[PDB]
Protein backbone atom coordinates (compact mmCIF):
# COMPACT_ATOMS: atom_id res chain seq x y z
CA UNK A 1 0.00 0.00 0.00
CA UNK A 2 1.37 3.54 -1.22
CA UNK A 3 1.06 6.40 0.70
CA UNK A 4 -1.79 9.38 0.59
CA UNK A 5 1.22 11.76 -0.16
CA UNK A 6 1.75 9.49 -3.17
CA UNK A 7 -1.56 9.70 -5.43
CA UNK A 8 -1.14 11.34 -9.23
CA UNK A 9 -2.36 14.62 -9.63
CA UNK A 10 -1.84 18.77 -9.48
CA UNK A 11 -3.02 18.40 -5.54
CA UNK A 12 0.42 20.31 -4.97
CA UNK A 13 -0.37 23.75 -6.55
CA UNK A 14 -4.16 24.17 -5.58
CA UNK A 15 -3.54 27.87 -5.45
CA UNK A 16 -2.22 27.72 -9.47
CA UNK A 17 -4.84 25.49 -10.02
CA UNK A 18 -7.61 28.13 -8.52
CA UNK A 19 -6.14 30.74 -11.15
CA UNK A 20 -6.09 28.08 -13.84
CA UNK A 21 -9.89 27.66 -13.17
CA UNK A 22 -11.23 31.42 -12.90
CA UNK A 23 -8.59 32.61 -15.64
CA UNK A 24 -10.75 31.55 -18.85
CA UNK A 25 -13.37 29.04 -19.44
CA UNK A 26 -12.99 26.55 -16.41
CA UNK A 27 -16.48 25.82 -15.34
CA UNK A 28 -17.68 25.36 -19.50
CA UNK A 29 -15.26 22.20 -19.23
CA UNK A 30 -15.11 20.69 -16.21
CA UNK A 31 -15.98 17.11 -17.40
CA UNK A 32 -13.76 17.78 -20.64
CA UNK A 33 -10.76 18.82 -17.63
CA UNK A 34 -12.09 15.39 -16.17
CA UNK A 35 -11.13 13.11 -19.61
CA UNK A 36 -7.51 14.54 -19.38
CA UNK A 37 -6.40 14.16 -16.00
CA UNK A 38 -7.69 10.52 -16.26
CA UNK A 39 -5.46 10.06 -19.51
CA UNK A 40 -2.63 11.84 -18.30
CA UNK A 41 -2.31 10.82 -14.03
CA UNK A 42 -4.26 7.38 -15.14
CA UNK A 43 -6.97 5.71 -13.35
CA UNK A 44 -6.82 7.71 -10.06
CA UNK A 45 -6.22 11.01 -9.46
CA UNK A 46 -6.15 13.56 -6.87
CA UNK A 47 -7.15 16.88 -7.33
CA UNK A 48 -6.75 20.42 -4.95
CA UNK A 49 -8.27 23.83 -6.26
CA UNK A 50 -8.66 26.02 -3.44
CA UNK A 51 -10.27 24.75 -0.46
CA UNK A 52 -11.40 21.87 -2.73
CA UNK A 53 -10.22 18.50 -2.56
CA UNK A 54 -10.58 15.38 -4.11
CA UNK A 55 -9.79 11.57 -5.21
CA UNK A 56 -11.19 10.37 -8.35
CA UNK A 57 -11.45 7.07 -9.84
CA UNK A 58 -12.46 5.41 -13.63
CA UNK A 59 -12.89 1.94 -13.28
CA UNK A 60 -16.08 0.47 -12.18
CA UNK A 61 -14.10 -1.73 -9.94
CA UNK A 62 -12.85 1.21 -8.11
CA UNK A 63 -16.52 2.75 -7.43
CA UNK A 64 -17.53 -0.13 -5.78
CA UNK A 65 -14.65 -0.44 -3.40
CA UNK A 66 -16.15 3.24 -3.01
CA UNK A 67 -19.72 2.66 -2.10
CA UNK A 68 -18.99 -0.03 0.23
CA UNK A 69 -17.32 2.55 2.21
CA UNK A 70 -20.25 5.21 2.18
CA UNK A 71 -21.70 4.51 5.89
CA UNK A 72 -24.98 4.04 7.28
CA UNK A 73 -25.95 8.23 6.37
CA UNK A 74 -23.85 8.64 2.56
CA UNK A 75 -22.79 12.29 2.05
CA UNK A 76 -22.21 14.13 -1.29
CA UNK A 77 -21.26 17.44 -2.53
CA UNK A 78 -24.03 20.03 -0.92
CA UNK A 79 -25.67 22.47 -3.14
CA UNK A 80 -24.30 25.56 -1.43
CA UNK A 81 -27.20 27.87 -3.03
CA UNK A 82 -30.02 25.79 -2.52
CA UNK A 83 -28.71 25.30 1.25
CA UNK A 84 -28.02 29.11 1.66
CA UNK A 85 -31.74 29.64 0.45
CA UNK A 86 -33.21 26.89 3.08
CA UNK A 87 -31.27 29.09 6.19
CA UNK A 88 -31.80 32.56 4.87
CA UNK A 89 -35.91 32.15 5.05
CA UNK A 90 -35.85 29.37 8.12
CA UNK A 91 -36.84 26.31 5.96
CA UNK A 92 -36.21 22.82 7.02
CA UNK A 93 -33.77 20.87 4.85
CA UNK A 94 -35.43 18.13 2.19
CA UNK A 95 -34.22 14.52 1.59
CA UNK A 96 -31.74 16.38 -0.68
CA UNK A 97 -30.48 18.75 1.58
CA UNK A 98 -30.35 16.54 4.86
CA UNK A 99 -27.59 14.43 5.87
CA UNK A 100 -26.90 11.73 9.33
CA UNK A 101 -29.82 9.98 10.68
CA UNK A 102 -32.40 12.80 9.64
CA UNK A 103 -31.60 11.71 6.28
CA UNK A 104 -32.18 8.36 6.68
CA UNK A 105 -35.12 8.78 8.34
CA UNK A 106 -36.88 10.48 6.04
CA UNK A 107 -35.30 8.38 2.81
CA UNK A 108 -37.33 5.43 4.35
CA UNK A 109 -41.02 7.27 4.61
CA UNK A 110 -40.06 9.03 1.25
CA UNK A 111 -39.19 5.71 -0.58
CA UNK A 112 -42.34 3.89 0.34
CA UNK A 113 -44.05 6.66 -1.94
CA UNK A 114 -42.01 7.36 -4.38
CA UNK A 115 -39.69 4.50 -5.43
CA UNK A 116 -41.64 1.72 -4.55
CA UNK A 117 -43.29 -0.67 -7.11
CA UNK A 118 -46.43 -0.66 -5.70
CA UNK A 119 -46.82 3.23 -6.14
CA UNK A 120 -44.90 3.42 -9.84
CA UNK A 121 -47.99 1.34 -10.94
CA UNK A 122 -49.80 4.22 -9.87
CA UNK A 123 -47.98 7.00 -11.67
CA UNK A 124 -47.95 4.81 -14.95
CA UNK A 125 -51.23 6.48 -15.79
CA UNK A 126 -50.70 10.04 -14.28
CA UNK A 127 -47.18 10.05 -16.66
CA UNK A 128 -49.12 8.38 -19.63
CA UNK A 129 -51.67 11.15 -20.01
CA UNK A 130 -49.04 13.92 -20.30
CA UNK A 131 -46.87 11.71 -22.42
CA UNK A 132 -50.14 11.24 -24.89
CA UNK A 133 -50.79 15.50 -24.46
CA UNK A 134 -47.24 16.02 -25.59
CA UNK A 135 -48.12 14.05 -28.81
CA UNK A 136 -50.85 15.77 -29.53
CA UNK A 137 -48.76 18.93 -29.25
CA UNK A 138 -46.15 17.85 -32.05
CA UNK A 139 -49.12 16.96 -34.19
CA UNK A 140 -50.91 20.24 -34.29
CA UNK A 141 -47.15 22.20 -34.93
CA UNK A 142 -46.65 19.80 -37.48
CA UNK A 143 -50.19 20.58 -39.07
CA UNK A 144 -49.59 24.21 -39.01
CA UNK A 145 -45.92 24.09 -40.48
CA UNK A 146 -47.30 21.97 -43.44
CA UNK A 147 -45.71 19.38 -45.60
CA UNK A 148 -45.82 16.82 -42.73
CA UNK A 149 -42.74 18.36 -41.24
CA UNK A 150 -41.38 20.27 -38.21
CA UNK A 151 -37.92 21.29 -37.55
CA UNK A 152 -37.49 22.71 -34.22
CA UNK A 153 -35.59 23.09 -31.44
CA UNK A 154 -37.27 21.02 -28.45
CA UNK A 155 -35.36 21.87 -25.32
CA UNK A 156 -38.12 24.56 -24.32
CA UNK A 157 -40.59 21.66 -24.76
CA UNK A 158 -38.95 18.87 -23.24
CA UNK A 159 -38.25 21.12 -20.05
CA UNK A 160 -42.42 21.46 -19.69
CA UNK A 161 -43.04 18.03 -20.40
CA UNK A 162 -40.35 16.98 -17.71
CA UNK A 163 -42.02 19.64 -15.17
CA UNK A 164 -45.96 19.25 -16.24
CA UNK A 165 -45.00 15.26 -15.92
CA UNK A 166 -43.17 15.79 -12.22
CA UNK A 167 -45.25 17.87 -10.81
CA UNK A 168 -48.57 16.00 -12.01
CA UNK A 169 -47.33 12.67 -9.51
CA UNK A 170 -45.67 14.63 -6.95
CA UNK A 171 -48.73 17.28 -6.34
CA UNK A 172 -51.54 15.93 -8.37
CA UNK A 173 -52.23 18.53 -10.85
CA UNK A 174 -51.66 19.38 -14.40
CA UNK A 175 -50.22 22.94 -14.46
CA UNK A 176 -50.99 22.89 -18.28
CA UNK A 177 -47.58 23.56 -19.77
CA UNK A 178 -47.95 21.93 -22.93
CA UNK A 179 -51.48 24.17 -23.86
CA UNK A 180 -50.93 27.07 -26.73
CA UNK A 181 -52.24 29.44 -23.96
CA UNK A 182 -51.55 27.93 -20.41
CA UNK A 183 -52.88 29.91 -17.24
CA UNK A 184 -50.59 32.72 -16.14
CA UNK A 185 -49.83 30.85 -12.57
CA UNK A 186 -48.38 27.95 -14.57
CA UNK A 187 -46.67 30.65 -16.48
CA UNK A 188 -45.47 32.44 -13.75
CA UNK A 189 -44.17 29.02 -12.40
CA UNK A 190 -41.88 27.55 -15.42
CA UNK A 191 -40.54 31.32 -15.33
CA UNK A 192 -39.65 31.03 -11.55
CA UNK A 193 -38.36 27.12 -11.93
CA UNK A 194 -35.98 27.90 -14.75
CA UNK A 195 -34.42 31.11 -13.14
CA UNK A 196 -34.12 29.04 -10.15
CA UNK A 197 -31.93 27.26 -11.78
CA UNK A 198 -30.16 29.98 -13.88
CA UNK A 199 -29.58 31.43 -10.81
CA UNK A 200 -27.88 28.15 -9.23
CA UNK A 201 -25.22 27.90 -11.73
CA UNK A 202 -23.16 30.92 -10.93
CA UNK A 203 -22.84 29.73 -6.92
CA UNK A 204 -21.96 26.33 -7.93
CA UNK A 205 -18.46 27.92 -6.74
CA UNK A 206 -19.34 31.28 -5.91
CA UNK A 207 -20.16 31.80 -2.12
CA UNK A 208 -23.84 32.40 -1.88
CA UNK A 209 -23.19 34.29 1.51
CA UNK A 210 -20.49 36.55 -0.53
CA UNK A 211 -23.71 37.54 -3.38
CA UNK A 212 -25.79 38.23 -0.67
CA UNK A 213 -23.39 40.52 0.91
CA UNK A 214 -23.09 42.71 -2.42
CA UNK A 215 -26.85 42.45 -2.49
CA UNK A 216 -26.24 40.87 -5.84
CA UNK A 217 -29.41 40.05 -8.50
CA UNK A 218 -28.47 36.61 -8.52
CA UNK A 219 -29.06 36.12 -4.90
CA UNK A 220 -32.16 37.93 -5.14
CA UNK A 221 -33.45 36.15 -8.03
CA UNK A 222 -32.93 33.24 -6.07
CA UNK A 223 -35.36 33.32 -3.40
CA UNK A 224 -37.40 35.28 -5.77
CA UNK A 225 -37.06 31.84 -7.40
CA UNK A 226 -37.38 29.51 -4.57
CA UNK A 227 -40.20 31.55 -2.85
CA UNK A 228 -42.62 30.92 -5.96
CA UNK A 229 -41.82 27.15 -5.98
CA UNK A 230 -42.41 26.98 -1.97
CA UNK A 231 -45.50 29.32 -2.39
CA UNK A 232 -47.03 26.84 -4.93
CA UNK A 233 -46.68 24.25 -2.49
CA UNK A 234 -48.21 25.65 -0.20
CA UNK A 235 -51.57 26.10 -2.32
CA UNK A 236 -51.37 22.60 -3.26
CA UNK A 237 -51.32 21.60 0.77
CA UNK A 238 -54.13 24.11 1.55
CA UNK A 239 -56.08 22.91 -1.26
CA UNK A 240 -55.51 18.96 -0.24
CA UNK A 241 -56.45 20.01 2.99
CA UNK A 242 -60.11 21.52 1.91
CA UNK A 243 -60.58 18.44 -0.18
CA UNK A 244 -59.82 16.54 3.31
CA UNK A 245 -63.17 18.15 4.67
CA UNK A 246 -58.57 9.45 -5.18
CA UNK A 247 -55.66 11.16 -3.36
CA UNK A 248 -53.18 10.61 -6.14
CA UNK A 249 -49.65 12.20 -5.99
CA UNK A 250 -46.75 11.99 -3.43
CA UNK A 251 -47.90 14.95 -1.62
CA UNK A 252 -51.55 14.20 -0.86
CA UNK A 253 -50.34 10.97 0.31
CA UNK A 254 -47.86 11.78 2.54
CA UNK A 255 -49.97 14.56 4.16
CA UNK A 256 -52.35 11.60 5.26
CA UNK A 257 -49.91 9.40 6.18
CA UNK A 258 -48.65 11.93 8.77
CA UNK A 259 -45.16 10.15 9.33
CA UNK A 260 -43.00 13.07 8.60
CA UNK A 261 -44.28 17.08 9.80
CA UNK A 262 -45.98 19.15 7.41
CA UNK A 263 -42.59 21.44 6.96
CA UNK A 264 -40.48 18.25 6.11
CA UNK A 265 -43.15 17.49 3.46
CA UNK A 266 -43.00 20.69 2.49
CA UNK A 267 -39.36 20.52 1.68
CA UNK A 268 -38.85 17.33 0.30
CA UNK A 269 -41.80 17.59 -2.23
CA UNK A 270 -39.95 20.73 -3.63
CA UNK A 271 -36.85 19.21 -3.69
CA UNK A 272 -37.83 16.32 -5.65
CA UNK A 273 -39.68 18.71 -8.24
CA UNK A 274 -36.28 20.45 -8.43
CA UNK A 275 -34.24 16.92 -9.36
CA UNK A 276 -36.47 15.56 -11.70
CA UNK A 277 -36.93 18.65 -14.28
CA UNK A 278 -33.62 19.95 -15.79
CA UNK A 279 -32.42 15.72 -15.81
CA UNK A 280 -35.27 14.16 -17.01
CA UNK A 281 -35.69 16.83 -19.91
CA UNK A 282 -32.18 17.02 -20.62
CA UNK A 283 -31.43 13.08 -21.05
CA UNK A 284 -34.68 13.41 -23.25
CA UNK A 285 -32.97 15.88 -25.79
CA UNK A 286 -29.82 13.72 -25.48
CA UNK A 287 -31.56 10.74 -26.19
CA UNK A 288 -33.80 12.25 -29.13
CA UNK A 289 -30.59 13.84 -31.09
CA UNK A 290 -28.73 10.27 -30.66
CA UNK A 291 -31.57 8.99 -32.53
CA UNK A 292 -32.07 11.28 -35.05
CA UNK A 293 -28.35 10.55 -35.97
CA UNK A 294 -28.62 7.01 -35.87
CA UNK A 295 -31.60 6.23 -37.58
CA UNK A 296 -31.02 2.30 -37.58
CA UNK A 297 -31.30 2.49 -33.86
CA UNK A 298 -34.17 4.41 -33.75
CA UNK A 299 -36.04 1.91 -36.24
CA UNK A 300 -35.10 -0.73 -33.63
CA UNK A 301 -36.61 1.11 -31.05
CA UNK A 302 -39.92 1.53 -33.23
CA UNK A 303 -39.98 -1.70 -34.25
CA UNK A 304 -40.04 -3.40 -30.31
CA UNK A 305 -42.10 -0.41 -29.36
CA UNK A 306 -44.84 -1.55 -31.72
CA UNK A 307 -44.39 -5.20 -31.05
CA UNK A 308 -44.93 -4.18 -27.22
CA UNK A 309 -47.99 -2.49 -27.71
CA UNK A 310 -49.85 -5.44 -29.73
CA UNK A 311 -48.52 -8.05 -26.97
CA UNK A 312 -49.94 -6.42 -24.40
CA UNK A 313 -53.10 -5.39 -25.74
CA UNK A 314 -53.25 -1.86 -24.04
CA UNK A 315 -52.16 -2.85 -20.92
CA UNK A 316 -49.52 0.05 -19.99
CA UNK A 317 -47.82 -1.92 -17.09
CA UNK A 318 -47.23 -5.14 -19.48
CA UNK A 319 -46.00 -2.79 -22.30
CA UNK A 320 -43.41 -1.28 -19.42
CA UNK A 321 -42.15 -4.80 -18.60
CA UNK A 322 -41.51 -5.50 -22.92
CA UNK A 323 -39.02 -2.72 -23.87
CA UNK A 324 -35.32 -4.29 -22.73
CA UNK A 325 -33.92 -2.04 -25.99
CA UNK A 326 -35.58 1.19 -24.49
CA UNK A 327 -33.95 1.00 -21.15
CA UNK A 328 -30.98 0.24 -22.89
CA UNK A 329 -31.15 3.23 -24.72
CA UNK A 330 -32.00 5.14 -21.52
CA UNK A 331 -28.52 3.79 -19.91
CA UNK A 332 -26.76 4.37 -23.43
CA UNK A 333 -28.03 7.97 -23.46
CA UNK A 334 -27.21 8.27 -19.69
CA UNK A 335 -23.33 7.03 -20.65
CA UNK A 336 -22.52 9.64 -22.96
CA UNK A 337 -24.46 12.13 -21.30
CA UNK A 338 -24.49 11.59 -17.37
CA UNK A 339 -26.65 14.36 -15.95
CA UNK A 340 -24.03 14.43 -13.24
CA UNK A 341 -20.61 14.53 -14.21
CA UNK A 342 -19.45 12.29 -11.08
CA UNK A 343 -21.12 10.78 -7.90
CA UNK A 344 -19.44 12.06 -4.43
CA UNK A 345 -19.09 10.15 -1.29
CA UNK A 346 -17.47 11.61 1.55
CA UNK A 347 -15.24 8.31 2.92
CA UNK A 348 -16.21 7.45 6.58
CA UNK A 349 -13.69 4.57 6.86
CA UNK A 350 -10.10 4.18 5.64
CA UNK A 351 -10.06 2.38 1.94
CA UNK A 352 -7.33 1.10 -0.46
CA UNK A 353 -8.00 2.44 -4.47
CA UNK A 354 -5.61 1.18 -7.15
CA UNK A 355 -2.71 0.45 -3.87
CA UNK A 356 -3.27 3.62 -2.36
CA UNK A 357 -4.29 4.49 1.19
CA UNK A 358 -7.33 6.99 1.36
CA UNK A 359 -7.65 8.56 4.72
CA UNK A 360 -10.85 8.27 6.29
CA UNK A 361 -13.26 11.71 5.54
CA UNK A 362 -11.83 12.56 2.62
CA UNK A 363 -14.03 13.15 -0.73
CA UNK A 364 -14.05 10.75 -3.36
CA UNK A 365 -15.64 11.24 -6.88
CA UNK A 366 -16.78 8.03 -10.00
CA UNK A 367 -16.22 10.58 -13.17
CA UNK A 368 -19.18 8.88 -14.99
CA UNK A 369 -17.96 11.15 -17.61
CA UNK A 370 -14.94 10.07 -18.10
CA UNK A 371 -16.05 6.25 -17.71
CA UNK A 372 -18.86 6.31 -20.24
CA UNK A 373 -15.99 7.62 -23.08
CA UNK A 374 -13.12 5.32 -22.35
CA UNK A 375 -12.25 2.33 -24.98
CA UNK A 376 -11.07 0.47 -22.02
CA UNK A 377 -14.21 0.27 -19.89
CA UNK A 378 -16.60 0.64 -22.91
CA UNK A 379 -15.42 -0.57 -26.67
CA UNK A 380 -16.36 1.51 -29.14
CA UNK A 381 -17.57 4.53 -26.76
CA UNK A 382 -18.34 7.05 -29.05
CA UNK A 383 -20.76 4.87 -30.75
CA UNK A 384 -24.94 5.06 -29.72
CA UNK A 385 -25.23 1.15 -29.08
CA UNK A 386 -28.38 0.77 -26.68
CA UNK A 387 -27.51 -3.35 -27.45
CA UNK A 388 -24.29 -3.32 -25.25
CA UNK A 389 -26.30 -3.27 -22.41
CA UNK A 390 -28.51 -6.25 -23.50
CA UNK A 391 -28.32 -9.56 -22.30
CA UNK A 392 -24.73 -8.44 -21.03
CA UNK A 393 -24.53 -9.20 -17.73
CA UNK A 394 -22.34 -4.35 -15.09
CA UNK A 395 -24.45 -2.13 -12.74
CA UNK A 396 -21.11 -0.45 -11.63
CA UNK A 397 -21.24 0.29 -15.52
CA UNK A 398 -24.47 2.19 -15.43
CA UNK A 399 -24.39 4.95 -12.77
CA UNK A 400 -26.75 7.00 -14.06
CA UNK A 401 -29.06 7.22 -11.36
CA UNK A 402 -26.45 6.27 -8.51
CA UNK A 403 -25.61 3.22 -6.13
CA UNK A 404 -26.65 2.11 -3.14
CA UNK A 405 -29.47 3.60 -0.03
CA UNK A 406 -28.76 7.27 -0.99
CA UNK A 407 -29.34 6.87 -5.35
CA UNK A 408 -31.92 8.86 -7.08
CA UNK A 409 -34.96 8.26 -5.15
CA UNK A 410 -36.75 9.30 -8.87
CA UNK A 411 -34.91 7.02 -10.79
CA UNK A 412 -38.08 4.89 -11.90
CA UNK A 413 -40.13 7.82 -12.26
CA UNK A 414 -37.66 9.39 -14.58
CA UNK A 415 -37.19 5.99 -16.16
CA UNK A 416 -41.12 5.06 -16.62
CA UNK A 417 -41.96 9.01 -17.76
CA UNK A 418 -38.86 8.56 -20.14
CA UNK A 419 -40.10 5.27 -21.76
CA UNK A 420 -44.16 6.32 -21.73
CA UNK A 421 -41.95 9.78 -23.92
CA UNK A 422 -40.05 7.39 -26.03
CA UNK A 423 -43.00 5.21 -26.49
CA UNK A 424 -45.60 7.42 -27.49
CA UNK A 425 -43.06 9.72 -29.45
CA UNK A 426 -41.62 7.12 -31.78
CA UNK A 427 -45.08 5.19 -32.42
CA UNK A 428 -46.28 8.81 -34.12
CA UNK A 429 -43.48 10.61 -35.32
CA UNK A 430 -39.73 9.76 -37.46
CA UNK A 431 -36.94 11.76 -35.82
CA UNK A 432 -34.64 13.15 -38.42
CA UNK A 433 -31.30 15.63 -37.63
CA UNK A 434 -31.79 18.72 -39.52
CA UNK A 435 -27.73 18.29 -40.26
CA UNK A 436 -25.42 15.39 -39.52
CA UNK A 437 -22.86 18.50 -38.47
CA UNK A 438 -21.26 17.70 -34.62
CA UNK A 439 -22.72 19.17 -31.89
CA UNK A 440 -20.60 19.66 -28.82
CA UNK A 441 -21.16 19.38 -25.24
CA UNK A 442 -20.78 21.99 -22.23
CA UNK A 443 -21.18 21.62 -18.51
CA UNK A 444 -23.66 24.11 -16.47
CA UNK A 445 -25.03 21.67 -13.49
CA UNK A 446 -26.15 19.20 -16.34
CA UNK A 447 -24.34 18.09 -19.40
CA UNK A 448 -26.00 20.49 -22.25
CA UNK A 449 -25.54 21.03 -25.95
CA UNK A 450 -23.24 24.20 -26.51
CA UNK A 451 -25.81 25.32 -29.37
CA UNK A 452 -29.38 24.51 -30.14
CA UNK A 453 -30.33 21.29 -31.43
CA UNK A 454 -31.96 21.25 -34.72
CA UNK A 455 -34.37 18.76 -34.73
CA UNK A 456 -37.16 17.70 -37.51
CA UNK A 457 -40.10 15.66 -36.57
CA UNK A 458 -42.33 13.70 -39.32
CA UNK A 459 -45.39 11.56 -38.93
CA UNK A 460 -45.50 7.85 -38.93
C1 LIG B 1 -32.88 11.27 -16.31
C2 LIG B 1 -33.45 11.53 -15.13
C3 LIG B 1 -32.63 11.59 -13.82
C4 LIG B 1 -31.33 11.36 -13.63
C5 LIG B 1 -30.29 10.95 -14.70
C6 LIG B 1 -31.03 11.55 -12.22
C7 LIG B 1 -29.80 11.40 -11.61
C8 LIG B 1 -29.55 11.48 -10.26
C9 LIG B 1 -28.30 11.19 -9.60
C10 LIG B 1 -27.00 10.73 -10.30
C11 LIG B 1 -28.46 11.39 -8.29
C12 LIG B 1 -27.38 11.20 -7.19
C13 LIG B 1 -27.09 9.71 -7.01
C14 LIG B 1 -26.03 9.48 -5.97
O1 LIG B 1 -25.53 10.47 -5.37
O2 LIG B 1 -25.67 8.30 -5.72
C15 LIG B 1 -29.82 11.82 -8.07
C16 LIG B 1 -30.39 12.13 -6.85
C17 LIG B 1 -31.69 12.55 -6.65
N1 LIG B 1 -32.70 12.58 -7.59
FE1 LIG B 1 -32.43 12.19 -9.53
N2 LIG B 1 -32.20 11.91 -11.58
C18 LIG B 1 -33.20 11.94 -12.53
C19 LIG B 1 -34.52 12.25 -12.31
C20 LIG B 1 -35.09 12.52 -11.09
C21 LIG B 1 -36.51 12.63 -10.83
C22 LIG B 1 -37.63 12.46 -11.87
C23 LIG B 1 -36.68 12.90 -9.54
C24 LIG B 1 -38.07 13.09 -8.87
C25 LIG B 1 -38.18 13.27 -7.55
C26 LIG B 1 -35.36 12.97 -8.92
C27 LIG B 1 -35.07 13.24 -7.60
C28 LIG B 1 -33.84 13.06 -6.99
C29 LIG B 1 -33.52 13.35 -5.60
C30 LIG B 1 -34.50 13.91 -4.55
C31 LIG B 1 -32.24 13.05 -5.40
C32 LIG B 1 -31.46 13.18 -4.08
C33 LIG B 1 -31.83 12.00 -3.18
C34 LIG B 1 -30.88 11.91 -2.02
O3 LIG B 1 -29.81 12.57 -2.06
O4 LIG B 1 -31.20 11.19 -1.04
N3 LIG B 1 -34.42 12.73 -9.90
N4 LIG B 1 -30.46 11.86 -9.29
C1 LIG C 1 -28.38 14.76 -6.57
C2 LIG C 1 -27.71 15.21 -7.87
C3 LIG C 1 -26.40 14.45 -8.05
C4 LIG C 1 -28.63 15.15 -9.14
C5 LIG C 1 -28.56 16.38 -10.12
C6 LIG C 1 -28.77 17.80 -9.55
C7 LIG C 1 -28.17 18.97 -10.38
C8 LIG C 1 -29.26 19.92 -10.94
C9 LIG C 1 -27.15 19.94 -9.62
C10 LIG C 1 -27.34 20.48 -8.18
C11 LIG C 1 -25.93 20.75 -7.51
C12 LIG C 1 -24.97 20.50 -8.59
C13 LIG C 1 -23.57 20.05 -8.18
C14 LIG C 1 -22.81 21.09 -7.38
C15 LIG C 1 -21.37 20.76 -7.18
C16 LIG C 1 -20.71 19.91 -7.98
C17 LIG C 1 -19.25 19.54 -7.86
C18 LIG C 1 -18.45 19.87 -9.11
O1 LIG C 1 -17.23 19.16 -9.16
C19 LIG C 1 -19.19 19.36 -10.34
C20 LIG C 1 -20.64 19.71 -10.33
C21 LIG C 1 -21.44 19.30 -9.12
C22 LIG C 1 -21.45 17.79 -8.74
C23 LIG C 1 -22.83 19.94 -9.46
C24 LIG C 1 -23.62 19.05 -10.46
C25 LIG C 1 -25.09 19.29 -10.63
C26 LIG C 1 -25.72 19.40 -9.28
C27 LIG C 1 -25.68 17.93 -8.73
Amino acid sequence: VRPFDEIPGNWRNGWLNLYRFWRSNGFRNLHHIMVKNFNKFGPIYREKIGYYESVNIINPEDAATLFKAEGLFPRRLRVEPWVAYRDYRNQKYGVLLKNGEDWRSNRLILNKEVISPNVIQKFVPLLNEVAQDFVSMVHKQIERSGRGKWTVDLSNDLFRFALESVCYVLYGERLGLLQDNPNPESQRFIDSVTLMFKTTSPMLYIPPGLLRRINSKIWRDHVEAWDVIFNHADKCIQKIYRQFREYPGVLANLLLQGKLPIEDIKASITELMAGGVDTTSMTLLWTLYELARNPHVQEELRAEILAARQQAQGDLSKMLKSVPLLKAAIKETLRLYPVAVSLQRYITEDIVLQNYHIPAGTLVQVGLYAMGRNPEIFPNPEQYNPERWLKRENHFKSLGFGFGPRQCIGRRIAETEMQLFLIHMLQNFKIETNSMAEVKTTFDLILVPEKPILLTLRPI
